[PDB]
């Protein structure tokens, strides 16, 4: 079993990012307490989100263009 | 409760790191299900261990 850390989320971003600000996304470890999805931030900011939120869904379809 | 990710563990090092490949340790965050240390090596890798085994708090005594 694989002894390097993950990525885990705890918590998700309340409101909206500006779409235009994200370049990708990936989504967390199933071994993780949450599901999440991370976008990450024209900055490389990496931001949780709930995959069950309209908006999110939403960005990934369209990132996934 | 920030949206930030944290680094958790899920499996252990079975056996010992070499010490002369670490240059620092930390905790994961009490928020992880699993407590953890980790080592991190000079090529930045996060390495998860046991905190319950001895050469785990003698690597850590030592970096400290």
């Amino acid at each position: 079993y694989s002894s390097d850390t993950t990525p885990c989320c705890f918590a998700y971003i309340a409101r909206p990012l500006p779409r235009a600000h994200i370049k990708e996304y990936f989504y967390t470890s199933g071994k993780c307490s949450n599901p999440a999805v991370v976008f990450v931030t024209r900055k490389n900011r990496q931001v949780c989100a709930n995959p069950e939120k309209k908006w999110v869904r939403e960005y990934i379809n369209s990132l996934s263009m």
